[PDB]
């Protein structure tokens, strides 16, 4: 049984997202860190167990994988596909490595980030750094409960982890990241009932709208994908609010894990390109993607044996 | 009799520091907010009780006071005095309003900050915004325990709150803010023993160094001041670590409360200018001040009666 | 000097409200319990200290007072004044003794109520029993945050505690209770915005509506009362949700404490009978009062010295 | 691989038990809700994770099963059997649906119960609604620690979940419910030592009485049952205290889960009908059963795959 | 106003009792420590806040006082008075210094003890060291809730703190320590009903026996002292269970704080010598005192100003 | 089979109880062993939320022959005394081990009282240690202790006996050692020197890089690779203990392993050294005063007895 990384972690209150590119000649330094990352996570985390719940998930990009490793590639590993929709665009931005650091405390995240980046000084260039925070009762920046319909247990494992379809990379996963900025002024201009029609759920109670009320262009409608056998195709999401009040930045940092990127990409396509029934996802009228990257997060045992 | 602001608050793990200048013609919008700031604190904070622990302390600058309030000034209110030492400099930077927001969770701080800043939009320009976090066991970015010798109870009340010396402003207090950036590379180049001689306390156990071992240019020695009376002059500090791993910013946000700014100014002079036996505070060899402002934090009832 | 009961208690998540009438010839049994009530509280409470936060407030009705005691009475102690509005009616129902039992857990409330009723058995007839519970983020059954504008600290003390206006009963207070049942079906028929106009505050954020938007017949407008001297007249409220799903019973148990009943009664009159601007309180269109009683809660020392 | 309901729940300090009968012509509305119950649980409970620990276990009665479904029946599903002993009797009362709602706080229980009943209005009639609360030291209303000898971990899973003996309903369980009211006057009239002889355990320390001093008519003795092979027969119990002080109601709401009702029913028999060495369970001298119903609690996927 | 030591502390679950005598020529070392004890408390306690709840109360005996300090003595300071009763004896044992260390965790206590004894090494001889632990439900070694009738708030302050009757030592207190060893075998041979008659309270529910049911030789009866004033004479107690399973030692470490030792001494006389109504305290038939010492615990600033 | 609570969540308090069985006290002991699990529940259940009470019961090699008939655990033998050039690992008598853990010491004590109450007059106590962990998981030497313990499935394969000895599957081997520290000598060292002794940074608990990590550091000598090339792991639960009056500052070491071979190898490397290292530098500040090996059977084994 291959040990996965802490993809299927419990709910945490704080996150740091770290996206870097690998400078030329930096390959060796990166490789050294990769084999040490698990022990660094344990070194920082153990001090404050068991309420710390510190984890780090390391992701490697498509272009970077070719620079770092020879031999087999994960079947689904490719650069993020840019989506030029009629109205909305899903941009692809550079990213070689992803560090998805989560804890119940921000300091634990920052300490681990410090350690990781300290080792990576002069080998990487930082592309993006986001410090996320749980907002109230699991609500996002739009004021809706965010995470409700995430799969749990065996359903989560089946949706997230690579299996026998790519046996060399079993216990791995695929992560899609996008940084979204919200137009809060426009959003708070809508009535609650109008916002509900945008999301597809009720605001306070988080009850899903009935199928006869739920618009075809609501976020919930478009991100609902049925598979070839009638089964729901699921992803695991850990959206984190971030922001700066002075610069008027109110954002959602989207991260979605799946066993194949094709599930996540189908959702993206429906959202940005639209379908026959829906011009595009209404949430995009209040949200702008400013980054977009795809990573493969290998099994933990892959990282150690380098 | 006069009800003070929550200067003497319980220990909080998160904080937002918000410094703004008042734009020309923005005075009425500011005055309006100041009368509602307490009810915004309750509106955001109440639903998170009792462990939310949300509080906001509002401070007003010297120049800002004259623009806003026609009437008597607090006796100790003046612009931050710039200190130009032989080696180190304490800069004075713009700042009309200070919002010191604390809570057990960052989201509480962010929500209130949004509300305040939403009301002030178009009337203020942001000068500084810092998101602070408690780091492990009350440690600062230098890895030392921070806040040990803070006064408590009545001793704290007596050292912080304006009394009969300025009866029109009883229940008020004076806040000095400075944003410090650390040279962590140089700092981690010192042995622990050398670091302890810089601070004046043991690193791990936080036990004060013996009188005959403690250096004169150590932080503890230079920030220890006895008044003409013979008793210790004390301030209330709530230093918060902050920073960004990508941009390699590791900082301390200093805020000190005192019933008269004279106390805080004496400490600063001792630090930056030095004494007979000490050129300057050794902590300054590893810390650069980038901001510097002084604010009067009125009694709560002063703010409500506008 | 006179020690009050735990009227100004921290916020608790559980409550038991117990209203009984004294049976003929039951006066002696009642007096014995009253002298012992404080010690029963300690006996039950201490086991679960310090997070138990168990307290009991004992109130005595007007008619009950004249049966139990001789000599001087509290100045404002009268039976509940029935209000006959054109539309809405505030009923008065029998109640001699009030037991207001609060704790962070229901078991502590139940164990104390059991000890009290065990000692009173054969002397009292139960009129009303309500088991109350905190509902989410301090929300009531209407979905609004309840308790935001309660006075705190010294302001709460001045609003609640009898002082020099009635020196023989200093440290006492007056409690008004009303059991309200809500018409949830009608309530949920309104949009959120329409509900906000009924209450006078924003639903999710609990921000008070601007004065130029807040309707004259909103709950907040009608319960805001100023005295001749311009100061706000305040009560301490500790409403608790209750109900049963099978009976479609969704209620608010109202309890308001004030130094004089005149304050509570004024608010109650503006709600039920209306003003020049407003016919009645809109909240009553969705709330029916089914009980109504007034009690005096004496100083703790009055109860002991008996 | 079967996905069970949250029968094996962590320790929770609040519960709502809701027992309803299905009105004539209410089958379709009930069918729709059963399909949505897990999503209603998430809607209410997610916002209060992880400390909320909100779960709902849905049970279906024997008579109700035939009205709702057309396929196979669970092997051990039948109406609650009345036990008519010489002194004490275990009554059978009506119940088509059971909602066993648990959380760390009552508010989450009440919210979910509101959502469920909101959808079922005009299709069902409530028979029983009990709001349970944790009482101090995991004690019941008799003042004894309650739940000490519950199976845990793997032993619990084996005693509770249906397996290959009924493969189509694997992941399911059987729930027996009884509402007991206590005679607290008579009970507190006993000495502690005398109460300990009734239960079979020490009151304050909760240590089990030795085999030599433990009476044959004690609760622990009569509810201890060995199989033919000699292994202990176990049930999972999550009794909740409840009551009203003014009405003098001091109660234990009993709920027992087992992979087969035979186990639970054997215990009931020994309690009410007695043995050769014991007339009846001594606890019944201070406890009256006021309700009695049997339900099958299906695997969660059975409820989902109902459209 | 003088600052007292943390004699009135929110009760904790762990304690170390440390009693030492001062060796020849050890006065100087002791004086050095006493002036540092408060800062040692913060050094060990601060970074563990707010959960640690670490405090140290330092007591000084009658003989020790005259070796350490010149000038006035506390009015009530004298050696522990031996009580040679007809059946039971209250022994006196040597002790110059008392350290009463409390926290929520034993490790916090041990760390402070280590620091104190580290500084006192070679100047003192240890007489007693006790590691104390409360049961989860505030029960003592006898299985009874212990601490129920301790005074709280202002009543506690008035009973424990030295006031105007001895103005120079205001804010001080008197501590009496006794280590008791229990005969558990004998105690557990009693039925609960019999044990209740020994104590004077119900075992399970901690309800006090009624006045006419409570035996006169019960613990609660004999330790209930009414002064010529008419009001109750109270002490603050913090009994801590201790023991060794292997050595069959099951003990209660008694410590009682009062503004004058006469209060404690009167109760102690009643327990050991009895009254006209009762031969002795019934608890003593199951409890043997093996140590006895009296200490003055001065105000914090008294120690600081050395 | 059902294992004992060897794989426990982290607890801040512990009592270690080591006793020998007096002559003729075998039957009394057997009776306890069958009830010990139910005593654990009895004391623990009422505090079930946060109690985290558990008891691990171990039996020594000599005691096993006295108590049982027939099959012995393959790896069960008396603790090997190691007499090194400088440092000595002593063997001390021990028949039964009670490893009791909880979030609070009162719970440990309550259980310990029940067990010893029934064992009274049948056993002699050899050792009784009341353990407390520092709030930041630090040991008596001021270093974070437990960082590199295996978790999850890795911990199961390292600790629990499996198919290699099927009759005793679910069992484990515990080695206990009571260490007393020379604190004065320890606090004489600089932080940097202390780090060279341990093999990890003191504050941040980051392992020293392989270029700087000394060969005689604790982490170096206790890092063992088997023939497979895989790392040989044990589960440790070191507890600080002591007395400020007696100047006792100690670590009570306990190590669980699938086979005692792994623990004994680490122990050899520490006391006897390698080619690169004379001995473990931690021993220059730590003296072993007890040493005993026990087999901790599956819970079922004790029940059906
Ligand atoms: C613009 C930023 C976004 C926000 C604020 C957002 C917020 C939400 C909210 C409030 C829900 C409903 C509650 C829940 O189940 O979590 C939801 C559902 C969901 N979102 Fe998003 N979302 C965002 C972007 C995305 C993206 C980019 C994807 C994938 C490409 C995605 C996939 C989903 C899925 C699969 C669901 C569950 C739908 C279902 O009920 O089956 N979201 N999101
Ligand atoms: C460069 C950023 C600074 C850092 C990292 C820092 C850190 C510390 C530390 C570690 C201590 C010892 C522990 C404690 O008692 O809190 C301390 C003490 C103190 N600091 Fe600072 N400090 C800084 C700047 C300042 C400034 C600007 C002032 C006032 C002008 C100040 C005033 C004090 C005082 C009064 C004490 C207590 C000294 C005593 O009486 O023992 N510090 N600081
Ligand atoms: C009248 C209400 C009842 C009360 C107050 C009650 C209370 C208790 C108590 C205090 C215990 C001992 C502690 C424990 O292990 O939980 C216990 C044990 C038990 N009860 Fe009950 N009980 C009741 C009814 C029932 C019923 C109706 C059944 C089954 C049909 C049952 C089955 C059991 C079982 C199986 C045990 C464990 C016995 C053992 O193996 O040690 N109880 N009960
Ligand atoms: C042998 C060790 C002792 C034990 C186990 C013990 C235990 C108890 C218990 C269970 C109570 C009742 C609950 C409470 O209010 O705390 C109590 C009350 C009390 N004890 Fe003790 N006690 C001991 C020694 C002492 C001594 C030596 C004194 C006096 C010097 C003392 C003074 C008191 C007082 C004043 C009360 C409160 C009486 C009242 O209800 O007003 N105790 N003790």
């Amino acid at each position: 049984e291959p040990e996965p990384q802490m993809v299927l972690s419990p709910l945490t209150s704080a996150a740091i997202f770290l996206v870097v590119t690998i400078d030329s000649g930096g390959e060796d330094t990166v490789r050294d860190l990769l084999s040490d990352v698990a022990s660094l996570e344990r070194a920082v985390g153990f001090r404050a167990q068991p309420d710390g719940r510190l984890s780090c998930v390391t992701g490697i990009g498509s272009e970077a994988w070719d620079r770092l490793f020879s031999g087999a590639r994960p079947a689904g590993l490719h650069p993020f596909r840019e989506l030029d929709g009629p109205v909305h665009r899903a941009v692809a931005t550079p990213g070689d490595l992803l560090f998805h650091i989560r804890a119940s405390r921000l300091d634990l995240c920052f300490a681990l980030a410090t350690e990781i980046m300290g080792r990576l000084r002069g080998a990487v260039t930082p592309q993006d750094e986001v410090h996320g925070f749980k907002y109230f009762d699991e609500r996002d920046m739009l004021g809706f409960v965010d995470g409700t319909e995430n799969p749990t247990g065996a359903a989560a494992r089946r949706a997230v982890l690579v299996g026998a379809e790519d046996p060399a990379f079993a216990g791995g996963s695929y992560a899609v990241v996008q940084k979204y900025l919200h137009d809060i002024d426009a959003w708070e201009g809508l009535s609650v009932e109008a916002q509900e029609r945008v999301i597809g759920r009720r605001k306070m109670t988080d009850v899903e709208l009935s199928d006869d009320v739920k618009p075809a262009d609501s976020h919930v409608a478009l991100t609902s994908v049925t598979g070839p056998d009638g089964s729901d195709l699921e992803i695991l999401r850990d959206n984190m609010p971030f922001g700066s009040v002075g610069r008027e930045e109110f954002g959602t940092y989207f991260i979605g894990y799946a066993r194949t990127p094709e599930v996540t990409e189908t959702m993206l396509e429906r959202m940005f390109l639209g379908t026959a029934s829906a011009p595009h996802d209404r949430i995009l009228d209040f949200s702008t993607a400013v980054t977009g990257s795809l990573f493969f997060t290998p099994a933990a045992d892959f990282l150690e044996d380098l």
